[PDB]
């Protein structure tokens, strides 16, 4: 079969022929149909998150093909897989864990301590078919199609789980940094979906910050026209804001928003694009402002952004969709920051 | 009547001879019979914490009574107050809210728009008597003496607080951080007390880590001695710990601790010290820790560490009493960390 | 002053001229521009919520002006009254708590040990003006005119708190008992507004039926017409819901929707037409469901429906109006069932 | 090997010699070095839980070995398990969810929609080796022997739930019903071991009450001896307790201790012995009161108690041990109500 793997950190990825794997077990052979581009894989590709580097400092053993917002049709399964048949359109966490560790054990399998993460440290769905390590981490599409529903894998998941840590409710305002781009755009719709918050979404470019106003923020700021924090003040009333989701986490954001927090203010850190935090203790203390940190999403996530979708509440905006062949493209799209909501490969 | 007042920045605590206070409504003249000596007077009379200056930046106006662990005796009330007779001995909850903004509305009085601080930006107990704003922040004492109960009134309700925050349970590993201080003793035995947890205490002088070993600590370290980092480690067995709550927040602890989190760490930060955090975020967000901040403590809270002391399930480690004349002299000690436990003022 | 207020048990209210009350100390006296009607006046009519007898069991002293869901227009402030000029309209929670007690301090000031409610043991709405014994449970009124407002000081504040309790996610299924009435379209739009969840309405009138529809439930049931556990089973594909939110609590509601709860399923019960609950205590303890009493709300409840509303995002279901000389009408319609959505008087 | 089975409803558990079985995939072959005998087997062996048929009801098939508080020795390893050696010491979570369901994904494994409960509906302890249908839900002991593990499989995973579920904190009461018995002297221990809060435990049998006592609750009442009711209302000087723990649920249990639950109260529903739950609605709704059940526990549970255990912060008060072939006896004792603390069976 045909994959875009990621063979060596700094170079385009390659398109390889390698062969087809066996499903054993409760692993779960799936035909993908869809296969989201997520701006991490631009991270991938460069071989680090900030100073991580995904080999020395993540253990990611190269060759690897990437893709991990996966959807597709059940071509196989192993001999322990109950409750599928073939042609079975699913949506697959790709954050999977062994299930004994401790935190496997507290319903947080995303932090297991052997994680299995398709498109990371594990093959992912940038090919025909993928391996799906246990079955028990899939969701049976009944109203989304493939393409809808591969976002919901990364970025649907991780902007639920950001939502909930951010403690919204009718009486408090978030703001979401880098509204415009994949995770923005589901951030705004789940906030706007299931908090009853009002929503401030900001950006730095024209058709962001519109896409920002199509998925529904009460407000759209855009950085390189004004001064955000000004605007923030006034909206808030000079309160600031309750909770901000930074898709970022540059040193461009991490110096401008934690400033526009009000008392009490979590500000989740979900974006990698690799800066330091830096804030005075003292303040962190007298405001008691959080910085917390999310990382995609558990089991009980992925059942709650997949059920929000298929109510049709909430849905990945598509803009646009290519061929497997033009992975090195959709990846430079987000490098280069010439891409809004969500782009999707549809081998 | 006799006050210790601070009345200039960066000079010794002036004792004065003022006038008492008459009071009014639902306010509550306290004759003092126990004042608690909090490191954060050595931050009041040097007029900052870290860079915040008390008066520029906080809104104090000088001259104010220093004196926030109150407890005392009931001389005079307002016409308003239900409830109290002359004589009842009452600890008081200096951390006052007018009751009517977004924070006292949603019962976090001490994050209140309009803050009423004893001993901050309002008269303290540092003198015969003190004058308490609203009488609901009062509690009746009912077996704890008053310079027990002093104590409770910051350290207490601070730490309270603060191990809440810390989200602990039998299976968790909580660190104190300067375990040996007035909030470090506290911090460790209300952990002890009710969290089932496993608690690690850490100090830099013989005396304060046998006080933490006192408090009930079930480890503790010498930083000075050892590698603090590598004695975690094996304690923890390379989990690292669960939730560190740093009663410093120096650019010694804050350069150390926090690479001892274990995944979803929460390193609660109460120490006023005055350092920059800085933390790479991908290696926040990748481990889903959090920095939260926490400052004293609501109604809330409040009523749940007196009832804990009351029941005798924690105890203020009082190792020093003196004359409210000796106050410089307590916050001396402070300042030169010739201290353990907690000094109490005997007016 | 004229006024509406209940004289002798089990006759018509009796509309009585008296004395306009002076605001003191925090008090605030109000010009009423709109009163709703609760169901919970055909009780207070007939003396009784089930066998609880209003006055031997509660407290009531008679004579009680009714009226409980408030809004209004500031005429006459006390000393201590800050922030609110005459004319300015505002929204009134009636369930007032003294500040001291152990309730009052925890942050749930409607359970106070010494309550003060307005329309129920204290005077209320159904008048010309109307005492608030404490301004700090006012809201002004932004974008909400009084007769929109009015009810969410019953209605609103109720149901808000009692979606919470249901604990619903996107994942759950909501059902509403008694869906088409004043509580019942109120909190469907509640948990359409919030929580992403899947809703169920059930009523036994064609126009209750329709007027849930009309709030926003994604399935109507006329338990008339037929089966409603039949059709619970089919909706929720046999799992059953996992939050029923009674708002009767008859025998007729109580033998019947219990069976229908999944497991870990929550019943809330908020109706009070009187009857007992029954259910095999060890099918409460295998399938681990809970009934849980729920009454009306605390401040931080009030704060949370009333921002919800002033943005739009729910809006009580007002489908008549009359003037306050009509009250014993307006009540004699909920107590016959001829009415949906809620009545507003206008005095 | 021996084993001691459940063949026939209403008859003496029978001695019966059966093969040993086969682990294979995860499964993994356990030597029984202890096994507790809980009150729940009195139930199996009259063939019901209240009007609940193990059989028809609940789908059990007989014969079945019982026996569900499991420690033992590792025998033999599935194929798939990992992390374990033949003699290793471990107690064993009986628990057991096949890991898709709806109840799975969301960490509560117990509520399984195809429950695995060795003792129950799946061969159990009370037999020379038992068969763990899942590596992952055992626990290695570090400290404790298996005499003293055993019981907390049962007994302390359920009381550490309930525990939790009671929402306890230092400024509430505790009232533990049946506080004698195995799971009462737990859910004593546990409370008194984390929450900070009073306990008062009731009991009808001078050596239960005693045994409460030693339990470490701070009041203790023989209902025999005396009104419960009037004894809890001079503890908590009127206000009621804010949680119960039932053990019994019996109609002499829930015709009284209900009416002691002060406002905003949790009457956590754990025992078994059959009744109906009977109390008058608005009583419900106007004091908030919850009636919640409480099943054994979660895979988080486990990890709660057993490591709250192995701290030596909680121990099984094992008042007997006896053979295998005595389970018939055992369970006499518990059924007449001659026996406190637990009971074990030691093959
Ligand atoms: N924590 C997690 O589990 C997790 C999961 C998925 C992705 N991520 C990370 O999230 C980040 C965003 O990913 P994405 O797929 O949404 O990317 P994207 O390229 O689709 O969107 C990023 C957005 O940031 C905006 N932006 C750039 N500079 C800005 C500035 N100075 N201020 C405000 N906005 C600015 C862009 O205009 C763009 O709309 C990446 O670093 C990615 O690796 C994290
Ligand atoms: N956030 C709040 O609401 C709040 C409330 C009260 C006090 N505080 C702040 O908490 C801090 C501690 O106050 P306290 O009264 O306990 O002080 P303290 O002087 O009693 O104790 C401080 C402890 O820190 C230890 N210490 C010093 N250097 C250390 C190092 N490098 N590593 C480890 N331990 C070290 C000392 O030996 C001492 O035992 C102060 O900065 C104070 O202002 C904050
Ligand atoms: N717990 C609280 O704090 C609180 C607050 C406000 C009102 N209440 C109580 O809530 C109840 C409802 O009040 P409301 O103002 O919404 O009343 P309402 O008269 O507006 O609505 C009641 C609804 O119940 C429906 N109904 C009647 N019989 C039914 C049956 N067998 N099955 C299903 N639906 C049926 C009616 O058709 C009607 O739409 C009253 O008993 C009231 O006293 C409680
Ligand atoms: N919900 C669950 O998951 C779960 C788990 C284990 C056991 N259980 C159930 O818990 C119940 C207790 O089990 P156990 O093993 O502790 O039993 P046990 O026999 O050890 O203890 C029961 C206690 O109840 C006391 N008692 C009897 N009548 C009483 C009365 N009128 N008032 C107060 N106390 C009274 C006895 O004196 C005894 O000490 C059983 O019905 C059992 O099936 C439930
Ligand atoms: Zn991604
Ligand atoms: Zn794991
Ligand atoms: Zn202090
Ligand atoms: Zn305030
Ligand atoms: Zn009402
Ligand atoms: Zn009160
Ligand atoms: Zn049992
Ligand atoms: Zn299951």
């Amino acid at each position: 079969m045909r994959a875009v793997r990621l063979v060596e950190i700094g170079k385009p990825l390659s398109l390889q022929e390698i062969g087809v794997p066996k499903p054993k077990g409760p692993q779960v052979l799936i035909k993908v149909e869809a296969a989201g581009v997520c701006h991490s894989d631009v991270h991938m590709r460069q071989g680090r998150f900030g100073n991580l580097r995904i080999v020395e400092d993540l253990g990611v053993k190269l060759p690897v093909t990437l893709g991990h917002e996966i959807a597709g049709k059940i071509e196989e399964v192993g001999d322990e897989v109950v409750g599928y048949s073939k042609g079975d359109l699913v949506a697959v966490n790709p954050w999977q864990g062994e299930g004994n560790c401790y935190y496997c054990r507290i319903g947080e399998e995303h932090l297991c301590d052997s994680p299995r993460w398709l498109g990371i440290n594990f093959d992912g769905a940038y090919a025909e078919y993928v391996i799906v390590p246990h079955y028990k981490y899939m969701y049976k599409l009944r109203r989304l199609n493939a393409v809808e529903a591969a976002p919901l894998t990364c970025s649907g998941i991780t902007t639920y789980r950001a939502v909930r840590k951010a403690s919204l409710d009718p009486t408090k305002t978030l703001l979401v940094v880098g509204a415009g781009g994949g995770l923005g755009t589901m951030a705004v719709q789940i906030a706007k979906a299931v908090s009853g918050a009002t929503i401030i979404g900001v950006d730095v470019r024209e058709e962001a910050v519109e896409a920002a106003k199509r998925a529904g923020a009460d407000y759209v700021i855009n950085a390189s026209m004004q001064d955000p924090l000004a605007e923030i003040r006034r909206i808030t009333e000079s309160k600031g804001v309750d909770a901000v989701i930074d898709l970022n986490n540059s040193e461009k954001t991490l110096s401008v928003y934690p400033k526009a927090l009000a008392k009490q203010g979590k500000y989740v850190m979900v974006g990698l694009f690799g800066a330091d935090l830096h804030y005075h203790a003292p303040l962190i203390t007298l405001s008691e402002i959080q910085f917390v940190g999310s990382l995609v999403g558990n089991q009980s996530d992925f059942l709650g952004i997949m059920r929000l979708a298929e109510a049709g509440k909430v849905k990945p905006m598509i803009t646009k969709t290519m061929k497997l062949e033009e992975a090195n493209e959709a990846i430079d799209n987000l490098e280069n920051f010439k891409a809004i909501g969500r782009q999707v490969l549809i081998p």
